[PDB]
C-alpha cells in the first residue's frame, strides 16, 4: 500500500504512535516520507547484509527474522515480511520498541539528517485529525 500522508497521520495517531516517547505526530510522518515514500512494501539491502522493511525501514540486524541476516536477532519477534503489510500494527508496535532503545528516533539516520529539528508539523498540515 503507498499510503496518502495524512491517510498515514490518521493510522499512526489510531495507533498511539502520536507523541509517543515525546515525538510529534509530524516527526514520525516526516521519518516515513524519507525511509518508504510512505510506501509499507518498501525493502533496502544495507551494506552489512541486514534488510530494512516497510513504511519504517525496520532493519533485520535487531528487529524482525528475515532468515538471512547472519548474528542478528529479532526483538519485536516477527518475521520481517509482517512490515510489508498494508496494516501498519506491527511496523508501530516494532517502531514503539526502537524509539525506547534509548537514542529515540536517532535510530532512524533519515530522521535525524532530514526531519530533526525542522517544522516537522508541515507533514500533518492540512489534515483532519
Ligand atoms: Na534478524
Amino acid at each position: 500500500k503507498v499510503f496518502g500522508r495524512c491517510e498515514l497521520a490518521a493510522a499512526m495517531k489510531r495507533h498511539g504512535l502520536d507523541n509517543y516517547r515525546g515525538y510529534s505526530l509530524g516527526n514520525w510522518v516526516c521519518a516515513a516520507k524519507f525511509e518508504s515514500n510512505f510506501n509499507t512494501q518498501a525493502t533496502n539491502r544495507n551494506t552489512d547484509g541486514s534488510t530494512d522493511y516497510g513504511i519504517l525501514q525496520i532493519n533485520s540486524r535487531w528487529w524482525c527474522n528475515d532468515g538471512r541476516t547472519p548474528g542478528s536477532r529479532n526483538l519485536c519477534n516477527i518475521p520481517c515480511s509482517a512490515l510489508l503489510s498494508s496494516d501498519i500494527t506491527a511496523s508501530v508496535n516494532c517502531a514503539k520498541k526502537i524509539v525506547s532503545d534509548g537514542n529515540g528516533m536517532n535510530a532512524w539516520v533519515a530522521w535525524r539528517n532530514r526531519c530533526k529539528g525542522t517544522d516537522v508539523q508541515a507533514w500533518i498540515r492540512g489534515c483532519r485529525l
